[PDB]
């Protein structure tokens, strides 16, 4: 049966030597995965002049909503999304982590692309770099996107999951995106991505699928594209020496393969609760997705005091573990999805040993079952630090090795010995423990999980890659960086630094900068709503005198009695000389000069960006305000019955009458919009 | 009256009741400089200046 | 402050001395109103009300 | 306070019950005050001057 791929906007299907997909559970083969004859070119061609300038033409704000719309339209059908992950072998609660977490990504970067993006094509990361004395010339550094394609190329493990954490940034940064699922498992991949196509929420040409090889695709990447993958550490050493990426010089986010440590303190003995959730957590960890996810625990480093504890509360909790069939009751571990995967752990098992000692049902494997199952294994390495092919060698199932450290500076040794890894963890609970580990292993892993008994209660736990943490470390985990919050939709932009004159970055970049020209139009610019509001409509403010009842009445009002507001002999002993007025009755006084009395589009005040004192405020020293709109990022109107609105950022430069700009500064505030989008 | 916001929020009855608010809510800078009232020492000490104040966010209205 | 009438020739320094009165005057109403401050008898008695105000000039500018 | 004028019926609650009013009533300079603070562009402009007022009349209280 064939499994269409989708390219050109067509699902097509291919024509050659076709892989075929077997069943994880019962073992037939009901897909069969094949893509040659299908023209890449032409996939590249029709993406590149069809969805890149769809994509490229909306804001972020846009483009964050259709995160959002797909985000809700793949949550209102995910039953036959779990129908389809029920033959990988999965149990109902792994598929539920794969599902509900591809899709909580999506709705975790729309968020993210709705709070913390522009309302714009561009986006200037920088606030000013003012390069000149005078000011007339200065640079901001640009992320504008890219006008080619994003080759994913994913490993066979999370089919939503480790598609739709990659697309979602793809699509953020505005460029479509060629997936080249696992052929393993492409059936809920081509589900996800017939899933989006069928809706018209994306623009055409915004996703391809390549169900089977690419072949012909690397070979016709441009030097605006980026190629990330998800493999082992095989297949991307030979995907990077690939003569097109490395002639058109393209970004190839390698990530791979990773020993993953778990660390026991010295400080943890077996009657805590921190014992007991570190076995836990180990058992939890290796028996979630039968152990086939990258960052599943698969070194145990241990105290050499409490080696016999932990192997046999591993081995008292782990025989507990049901493996077998997901859909009948009382089974906590599901299958693996191949006999091909079952017999590459099971070779991976017997290098392991040919080196290693055994705790449990290790390589008794069946390799003549109808199913994929593995047992749970738990290995034993008496010299860890003589037995280098413990510390190079993954065995991709419920395969965990165990080795004793001693006293926290052989256990971070342990640690760094993996070749640079993804998802370490310590179980302590003295904090410099922790800050001595983090001081020395965090230079090989990509995230580290300290976790005690305050954390484990609602912690998201080892192997959970949080959509706003950086998932990837270096080495052997291929040193590529995954899901960053918005450092991921920068891998698919390009940082420019624009230079030239204030008033032509304000043009650039759509806001105001700092010494850009002005729009002063003769009414206040908070009686405008959010649509006539331009970044740079400005407002020079009438003056007040700071005199010395200001300050008293101030000091009053607040109760800041401070020296150097109060005080005649202390302020002339201190670094002002005098009396100074208050920086916050400057910042009161400013809002009093600028802001409009009567009922208007102004609706909060929501916080203030960035302030800072420059020079002091005196008696007898005048204040003269000059507020000035910077951005407008309009909301989204969450409900049907609250108002159509978006938060004007306004830069305010408070000065005195030498014109030197104490108090520069730039409140938020919240604005009406006279038209909705409902 | 000593800043010298008349916003409406806070010095009309009406409008406040017409607004996001419901009524008449406490301005941000009178809460933010009613807190430096509660936490500034004002005798001498090694506290030299204030020097800015690095993000602010209001996120619920003080009555 | 009190007031809201923050006019410029009373909290300006700068544009009082380019006015027509030199430097920054006192309110025309505060001094009406300072004036009752320094006539009107606090205590119970025949006054009820206060009914209007005839005719007020202001001749010379309080400083 | 700021004005000095402590009439009964704006700082007495017994004789403001007492009175042709019913209660505590809002003085009428600060109803004129009040006023001008709310007409007036702080800005400079071509007002120069306050000149007097020609009639007042303080119709009902204000509360
Ligand atoms: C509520 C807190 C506790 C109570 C404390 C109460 C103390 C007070 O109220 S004092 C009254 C109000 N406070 C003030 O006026 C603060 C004093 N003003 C000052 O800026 C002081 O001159 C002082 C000593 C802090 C400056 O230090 P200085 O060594 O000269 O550094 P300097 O770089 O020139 O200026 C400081 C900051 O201004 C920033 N700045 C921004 N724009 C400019 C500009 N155009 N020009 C100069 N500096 C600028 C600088 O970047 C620097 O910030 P950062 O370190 O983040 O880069
Ligand atoms: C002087 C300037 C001119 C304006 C005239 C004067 C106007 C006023 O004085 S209004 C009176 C004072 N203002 C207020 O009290 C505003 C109250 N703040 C509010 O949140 C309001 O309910 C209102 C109307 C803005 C609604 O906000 P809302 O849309 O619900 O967003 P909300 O969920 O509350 O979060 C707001 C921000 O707080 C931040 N925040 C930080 N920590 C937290 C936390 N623990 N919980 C919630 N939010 C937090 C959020 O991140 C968000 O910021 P961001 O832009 O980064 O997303
Ligand atoms: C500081 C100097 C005084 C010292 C003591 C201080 C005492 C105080 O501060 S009291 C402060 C608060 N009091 C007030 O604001 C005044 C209260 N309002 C009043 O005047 C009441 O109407 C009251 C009962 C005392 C007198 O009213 P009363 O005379 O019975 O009838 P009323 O219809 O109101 O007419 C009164 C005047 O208002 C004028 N007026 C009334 N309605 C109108 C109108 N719609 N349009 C124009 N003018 C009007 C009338 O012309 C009349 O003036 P005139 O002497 O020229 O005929
Ligand atoms: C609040 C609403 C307004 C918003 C803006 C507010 C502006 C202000 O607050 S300014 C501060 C308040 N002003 C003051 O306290 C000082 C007022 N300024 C002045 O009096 C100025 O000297 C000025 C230029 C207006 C006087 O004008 P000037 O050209 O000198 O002529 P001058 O004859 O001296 O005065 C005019 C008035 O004084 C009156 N006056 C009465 N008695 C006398 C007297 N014994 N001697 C002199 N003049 C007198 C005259 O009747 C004349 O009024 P009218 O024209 O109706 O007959
Ligand atoms: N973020 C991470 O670090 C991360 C996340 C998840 C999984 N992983 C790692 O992935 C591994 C398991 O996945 P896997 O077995 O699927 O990896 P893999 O077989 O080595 O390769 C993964 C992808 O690369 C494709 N591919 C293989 N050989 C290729 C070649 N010569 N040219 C072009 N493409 C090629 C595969 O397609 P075919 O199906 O046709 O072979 C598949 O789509 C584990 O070791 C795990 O640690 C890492």
């Amino acid at each position: 049966q064939q499994l269409a791929s989708f390219l050109s906007g067509t699902w097509q299907s291919g024509r050659g030597r076709s892989r075929l997909i077997h069943h994880a559970i019962s073992g037939e083969a009901l897909w069969e995965v094949t893509s040659e004859g299908l023209d890449m070119a032409a996939a590249r061609q029709f993406a590149i002049e069809k969805g890149a300038p769809a994509l490229r033409a909306m804001t972020f704000i846009e483009r964050a909503a259709m995160l959002k719309a797909v985000a809700k339209h793949l949550l209102s059908e995910k039953e036959r999304f779990y129908a389809l992950s029920a033959q990988t072998g999965a149990t109902r609660a792994d598929s539920w982590v794969d599902i509900e977490g591809g899709i909580g990504t999506l709705f975790t970067y729309a968020s993210l692309g709705s709070r913390e993006l522009p309302d714009d094509t561009l986006w200037p990361e920088d606030e000013l770099i003012p390069l000149s004395k005078e000011g007339g010339f200065a640079a901001r550094h640009l992320l504008t996107s890219k006008s080619g394609v994003a080759v994913h190329i994913n490993a066979f493990n999370f089919p939503c999951w480790g598609m739709l954490e990659k697309l979602a940034p793809t699509w953020l940064g505005g460029m479509p995106a060629i997936i080249k699922p696992a052929t393993a498992t492409a059936q809920l991949t081509q589900a996800m991505v017939k899933s989006i196509v069928d809706s018209g929420l994306v623009p055409e040409g915004a996703i391809s699928l390549i169900c089977g090889s690419a072949g012909d695709l690397l070979d016709h990447l441009d030097s605006q594209d980026v190629v990330t993958f998800t493999g082992s550490a095989a297949t991307g050493q030979m995907l990077r020496v690939q003569p097109n990426i490395v002639a058109k010089s393209i970004p190839f986010t390698m990530e791979a393969d990773s020993l993953n440590c778990c660390v026991l303190g010295e400080d943890v003995t077996p009657d805590q609760p921190e014992f007991a959730l570190f076995i836990r957590e180990v058992v939890r960890e290796m028996t979630t997705k039968a152990g086939q996810k990258c960052t599943a625990i698969r070194r145990i480093i241990v105290p050499q005091a409490l080696v016999n504890a932990v192997s046999d509360a591993l081995v008292a909790r782990l025989q507990k573990v049901v493996v077998g069939d997901p859909a009948q009751e009382g089974v906590k571990m599901g299958a693996l999805v191949n006999a091909e995967q079952r017999a590459d752990v099971q070779e991976k098992v017997n290098i392991l040993l040919a080196a290693g000692c055994e705790i449990r049902l290790g390589g008794q494997a069946d390799l003549s079952a109808a199913g994929a199952f593995f047992p749970p294994t738990l290995l034993y390495c008496p010299q860890p630090d003589e037995t280098p092919a413990v510390h190079a060698t993954e065995a991709f199932g419920p395969v965990a090795t165990l080795m004793p450290a001693q006293n926290q500076r052989h256990a971070l040794q342990l640690a760094c010995a993996g070749g640079g890894s993804l998802a370490g963890t310590l179980v302590t609970a003295d904090p410099q423990i922790a800050r001595q580990f983090i001081a020395d292993a965090a230079r090989t892993h990509g995230r580290i999980q300290i976790l005690n008994e305050e954390s484990a209660k609602e912690s998201t736990g080892h192997g959970s890659p949080l959509p706003q943490l950086v998932h990837g470390g270096p080495g052997r985990a291929g040193g590529g960086e995954e899901l960053g919050g918005l450092r991921a939709v920068k891998h698919y932009m390009q940082r420019t630094a624009v230079q030239g004159s204030p008033t032509m970055l304000a043009a650039i970049s759509k806001q105001w900068v700092r010494g850009a020209k002005v729009e002063e139009d003769r009414i206040h610019p908070f009686r405008k709503y959010f649509e006539e509001l331009q970044p740079g409509d400005s407002l020079l403010t009438p003056r007040r005198t700071m005199t010395e009842a200001d300050i008293v009445n101030f000091a009053c009002l607040s109760g800041d009695h401070f020296y150097a507001h109060m005080d005649k002999i202390a302020a002339a002993e201190s670094i002002f000389g005098e009396r100074v007025v208050h920086g916050y009755f400057v910042l009161s006084a400013a809002a009093g000069l600028f802001v409009d009395a009567g009922v208007g589009p102004v609706i909060a005040n929501y916080g203030l960006e960035s302030l800072r004192f420059i020079e002091p405020v005196k008696p007898g020293d005048t204040i003269q305000v000059r507020l000035t709109c910077k951005r407008k990022t309009l909301k989204k109107q969450r409900s049907a019955e609250e108002k159509p609105t978006g938060v004007v950022e306004w830069a305010v430069e408070v000065f005195n009458q030498h014109q030197t700009p104490v108090a520069l500064y730039s409140i938020l505030t919240l604005v009406a919009r006279q038209h909705g989008d409902f």
